[PDB]
């Protein structure tokens, strides 16, 4: 039945609501202007941000991190900190797409590991602009003119993101078609080390099959968006390898120390 | 509410599961004969000690290094590199927690720094009898009869750990039981020097709620349970204290020392 195919993209969809507070739908009128409220403070510059240290820390003292040192490392640090809390919510989500946490537990791991930074990159496109990006819950914007500004390598990270975020954005893709999209990422049968490749297939058949109904019911007009959605699941893994690679120039070049145990053992053998 | 208090344990359940290899469940089988494999082997002199190193012949170099030293020293190399080990895997585990990763970055390390330890010891049970304790993945045994006999500093070590066990053990806890008390833990709101209190009593609170349920779905027979568990938290805090303890006793006695810099930061003006 396409009823069970709907019931699947409901079910994916109220998850994903739950999962994830900042949905694209809330992100976007915040990157308008919808229901004048409580627009975000925008960071432009260094000193904004300097202005901004106190503006989503100085409230009470519970930062992604301390002061001192050069807001180039700032930034990085604070990143890390955003990451490990994005990648917990991507967990949680995963544990409720049927049939993941029946999966075998080191499956569920490396799947996960592979497939929570192109769940970044996707999601972070709900959050940016072709001029900059909502951090701090929806509490501010970072322009991509200042992140870019940043000195030379770490004015090189968040590019080849925007670029993405432009023309991903293009879609028109709702947060309904996006939880059945993240949910066809996480249960990819290509990832490294995987033991039982069929099961993982046998979930992703399921969920391509919900994610094309969504999208011809939702993007009628939207000639092979489906087709179109599953081909920028290689620029995802390009903009993965091309983050990964600067990371590694980053740590074999730099003098700062003491980082995030998240990812630090999964820098072992990824994308 | 009963079904998020009861998710919250299958949760925590899972993470258990998926950052600590060698289990409660796994450990007892190894020291029953409950398991379909092997045989440890029992170190209870200088001569089966002489034996249990060099038994390394079929089950070659762990990730330490060469035992270039003697006895006491040689253990005392090998248990500091268990340590910087189950440090990670307690780290891992405690990401999972939810709400953890979203405090002050400064109060997650100190929360790390103080109640790593203490899960330490509480773990350290679950492979633990009277008799002796599981080393090196479980291949291995190690009387407490031999542990007893060692050098002047070296001879009070891990005593109060076997009468800490015996004890423990006597509660009749199962890793879904240790999953809830070990979050807890890390959970503590007493830490010297937290920034945010309050959030993270807020958590423990959460946590408690479902160690209670846990024990009274888990062991209904078993009259104050929680109670009894949530006592023994002072014990640990005192075996801490006395491990501490030798730790100072061995730097006046012994000649260098010197720590991986993960126990280094972990001992730390610690109490
Ligand atoms: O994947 S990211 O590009 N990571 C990242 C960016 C940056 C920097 C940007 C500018 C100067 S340093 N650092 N990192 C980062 C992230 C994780 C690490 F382990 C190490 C570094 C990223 C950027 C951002 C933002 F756009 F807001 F910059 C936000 C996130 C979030 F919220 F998902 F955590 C992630
Ligand atoms: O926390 S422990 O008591 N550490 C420890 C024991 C011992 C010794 C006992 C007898 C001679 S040396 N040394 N250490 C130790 C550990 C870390 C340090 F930084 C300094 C010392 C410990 C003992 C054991 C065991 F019983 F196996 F000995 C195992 C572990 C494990 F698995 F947690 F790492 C930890």
């Amino acid at each position: 039945e396409s009823a069970d195919l709907r019931a699947l993209a409901k079910h994916l969809y109220d998850s994903y609501i739950k999962s994830f507070p900042l949905t694209k739908a809330k992100a976007r009128a915040i990157l308008t202007g919808k229901t004048t409220d409580k627009s975000p403070f925008v960071i432009y510059d260094m000193n904004s941000l300097m202005m901004g240290e106190d503006k989503i820390k100085f409230k009470h003292i519970t930062p992604l991190q301390e002061q001192s040192k050069e807001v180039a490392i700032r930034i990085f640090q604070g990143c890390q900190f955003r990451s490990v809390e994005a990648v917990q919510e991507i967990t949680e989500y995963a544990k409720s797409i049927p049939g993941f946490v029946n999966l075998d537990l080191n499956d569920q791991v490396t799947l996960l590991k592979y497939g929570v930074h192109e769940i970044i990159y996707t999601m972070l496109a709900s959050l940016m602009n072709k001029d900059g990006v909502l951090i701090s819950e929806g509490q501010g914007f970072m322009t991509r003119e200042f992140l870019k500004s940043l000195r030379k390598p770490f004015g090189d990270f968040m590019e080849p993101k925007f670029e993405f975020a432009v023309k991903f954005n293009a879609l028109e893709l709702d947060d309904s078609d996006l939880a059945i999209f993240i949910a066809v990422i996480i249960l990819s049968g290509d990832r490294p080390g995987l033991l039982n490749v069929k099961p993982i297939e046998d979930i992703q058949d399921n969920l391509l099959q919900a994610l094309e109904l969504q999208l011809k019911l939702n993007h009628p007009e939207s000639s092979q968006l489906f087709a179109k959605l599953l081909q920028k699941m290689t620029d995802l893994r390009q903009i993965v390898t091309e983050h990964v690679q600067l990371l590694q120039v980053i740590k074999k070049t730099e003098t700062d120390m003491s980082l995030h145990p998240l990812l630090q053992e999964i820098y072992k053998d990824l994308y």
